[PDB]
This record gives structure tokens, C-alpha cells and sequence, in this order.
């Protein structure tokens, strides 16, 4: 991408989620239409894909869309779905395992993401890049519940079952919440809020989570 | 006033969950052994009873242990075990609804509270306390071999509009996966046996601010 002066760090996690809230409030703020924010949330994850690539995390799941934000106006839900196939076939242009998890059966997954819907290895591959897509908590929770008989089974087979356990989530947009994000993976997870909107994403955001993180006593309730 | 006059608040949470960590910290800092922190833990319990009571919160839970924090050396077991067992009998001294979730199928989980393990009206109820005793997310999941997310082991437990956690750690520990998928999380950095009704205030001013 450009020359960053990133810090070294003690300690990285292995897995981190992003959720990039705040698109809506940052557009308003601009005083542009509630769904023009999507569009400008593509760069920003090019940048935390470009600084974990550079400091060696070895997987990150991006927050794409839910089935709860599918009842939106249609107006929005058009641009995000944009905002999320655009955000796939970047980093498609780049190094990365993408992975997209999501409810494949329903219109509103979009035909453009199927491709993606095992992990496809691109350029030199070594990073996971995961994007929950039509993502509902319920809907992985529930898939296990079918597709599993003994119980034990039932958590190995969750529809989100290839994505790990999640180290440090970062949010964007001042809300401290998981909106339905990976709940089994997310259940020991250190939550790091940052209060600006996801479109007006810096390094900093990135680096003062990671600090957070390496300075967390990770004791799993021993 | 001798205790701070307790807020009017435009927006209160429906359910307010309650993690009381940073027990063994608080004891540390103090020079004490790392398990003479649970006995401190009671009183903060009443105090967040108390106020929620005052400015009418319908329900409270309280993570009491986990199932992980059973790995914890047996001093230590007895000790937070102890503690829960006290908080459970002062709220059945008061008014409460009171209901205990927790795998029951245990040595380690306390026979003092079966009892609760439905839910159980003392003096004039008119608030929900409950309390998560031997609680495992895992446990709670898969119980519903036993309609499979409705028939979760805390499927009595709504969903959780306010947790509020002490001792500085912004995470779940696997507090109700479920319930708390679109809770409002507020961290307080002090240990919980530093409890001041302070915290829970600005937990609540920070609640009717959310969107
Ligand atoms: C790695 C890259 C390139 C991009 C990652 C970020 C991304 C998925 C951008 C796409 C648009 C976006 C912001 C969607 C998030 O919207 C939801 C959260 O609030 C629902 O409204
Ligand atoms: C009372 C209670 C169950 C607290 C949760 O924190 P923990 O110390 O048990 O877990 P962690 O090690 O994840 O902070
Ligand atoms: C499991 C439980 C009863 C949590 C309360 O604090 P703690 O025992 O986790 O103490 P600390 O967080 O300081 O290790
Ligand atoms: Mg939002
Ligand atoms: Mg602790």
C-alpha cells in the first residue's frame, strides 16, 4: 500500500474481528444520504488488511452484514451489499485465504461472494481474511442444531465452524456490543471500542487496540 | 445525604446483567491470600440489589462461577463457592424472584441452593434476581438436547439490555452467549469488592445515552 512507521509489539493475538460500525452517522455527519457511508468503508479495511499483513496476523474476520440489517431499507441494504462484494474483490486483488460465511441460501447473498464460500487461496496467500455475509448468530447457532445429532457434535458443526476462536475485537462507531458477531467464538474475546466512525479508520485505532490487547491478562476463568 | 441520592434516568435497561470480577486482584493489592477476596464480593451484591430495587430494574443476573473457573485450585473453589452461597441466602432474606442456572450435575455445584433452581418468590418479590452457579456457555448450548434455542439451560433468562463488568476486562467470559448478543457493555475498572453505587450510576447514564 504506502510506507508506515508501525510499533513493535510484545505480544499479537492470533484472530481478530472488526466490526466497522458507525457508516450511517459518518454520512450524516457529512450532511450525504444515510447509505452513501458503505462506499467509503472500503479503504479503511485495505488498511487494517495492509498493517496486519505487515505485522503478521494470522487471521482477521471482518464484519460484513447480518440478516437483521437485511431488513433495512432496501436503498441500504443495496449500498452495503456493494460496499461488501467491493471489500471481497479487493482483497481478492491481493494476498489472502478468503473465506465468506454467511446464509447462501437467500436472494440477498450475493451471487458474486459464492466463489469465496470455501477458503480460495489469492496472490501469496499466508493471511486469512474471513467476511460474515448474510450472517445471522440464530442462523449458525441453528445450523449445528440440524446438521448435528449427538450434542458434543452440535459445536464443531455451527455454520461459522472454520472460523476460530476470536482474540481481540475491535469496533468501530463508539458502541460497545457484539451485534450477534461469532457468539461461540467471541465468548472469551477482549473487546476494544474505538469512538470514531469505521470510515474515519486510522493506523492509530489499530495500534492502540493491539497495546490493549498485549496488555490484557488472558487467564480463560483460571 | 449520607448515600449519594440516586439519579432520575430518562432510559433504564429491562435487564441488567452483573460480572463481579477482579476478586483476586483486589485481595493481592491488599496483601491478602488470592482467595480472601470472595467474603468482600457479598456486600457490593446487596448494594447493586439495593439501588436496582430503588430505581425499579425488572430483572438482574449476577455471573456467581463458571464450569472454567473450576480448574481454579480447591482453596479457591471453596471460597468463591462459599461467597455465592451467602449472596443467594441474603437476597432470599429480602425481596426477589430468585432463579439459579448452573449445571446441577456436579459435586461442585452447592446442594444449599437447588432450592432455587426454580424460580422462588421471598418476601414481596417485585424484582428478578438471577444467578449463574456452576454456569458453563458450552453446557447452556447444548443443553437443548434435552425448539433447541428456546430449550437452552437459562432459556427462562431474557436477553440482556445492560451488562456492566468490574475489574477492568472488557469481555463476556462466556456469560449467555444468547442473551447478550446485542447488549450494551459497560467496563468499570475498579475491582468489584471496590464497588461504589458511582459505578452503577454512570453505567446507567452511559445506557439511556446508547442508541
Ligand atoms: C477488508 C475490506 C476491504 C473491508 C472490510 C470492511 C467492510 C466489510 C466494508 C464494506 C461496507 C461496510 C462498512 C459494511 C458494514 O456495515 C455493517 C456494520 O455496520 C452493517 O451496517
Ligand atoms: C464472576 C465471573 C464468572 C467472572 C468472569 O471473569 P473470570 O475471571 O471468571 O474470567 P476471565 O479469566 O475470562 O477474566
Ligand atoms: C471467578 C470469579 C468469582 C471472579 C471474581 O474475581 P476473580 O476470582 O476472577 O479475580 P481476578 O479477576 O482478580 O483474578
Ligand atoms: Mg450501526
Ligand atoms: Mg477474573
Amino acid at each position: 500500500g504506502y510506507q508506515m512507521d508501525i510499533p513493535k509489539f510484545k505480544r499479537l493475538p492470533r484472530h481478530i474481528a472488526i466490526i466497522p460500525d458507525g457508516n450511517r452517522r459518518w454520512a450524516l455527519a457529512r450532511g450525504l444520504e444515510k447509505h452513501e457511508g458503505y462506499s467509503s468503508g472500503i479503504i479503511p479495511g485495505l488498511e487494517v488488511y495492509d498493517i496486519c499483513v505487515k505485522i503478521g496476523i494470522g487471521e482477521v474476520t471482518f464484519f460484513g452484514f447480518t440478516q437483521d440489517n437485511t431488513k433495512r431499507p432496501q436503498i441500504q441494504r443495496k449500498a452495503f451489499t456493494d460496499a461488501c462484494i467491493k471489500s471481497v474483490q479487493e482483497i481478492a486483488k491481493r494476498d489472502a485465504e478468503i473465506l465468506v460465511v454467511g446464509n447462501t441460501n437467500s436472494d440477498i447473498f450475493p451471487e458474486e461472494l459464492l466463489e469465496y464460500t470455501k477458503r480460495t487461496k489469492v496472490g501469496k496467500g499466508k493471511i486469512k481474511i474471513n467476511f460474515l455475509i448474510n450472517y445471522g448468530w440464530y442462523w449458525d447457532l441453528t445450523y449445528a442444531y440440524d446438521n448435528s445429532p449427538d450434542g458434543k457434535k452440535m459445536i464443531e458443526n455451527i455454520a461459522s465452524a472454520e472460523i476460530p476462536r476470536v482474540d481481540l475485537l475491535i469496533r468501530w462507531g463508539g458502541r460497545c456490543r457484539l451485534s450477534g458477531m461469532l457468539p461461540v467464538q467471541t465468548v472469551y474475546s477482549d473487546i476494544y471500542v474505538v469512538d470514531e466512525m469505521w470510515p474515519d479508520f486510522k493506523p492509530e485505532h489499530l495500534f492502540k487496540a493491539l497495546e490493549f490487547y498485549q496488555n490484557q491478562d488472558i487467564t480463560l476463568g483460571g
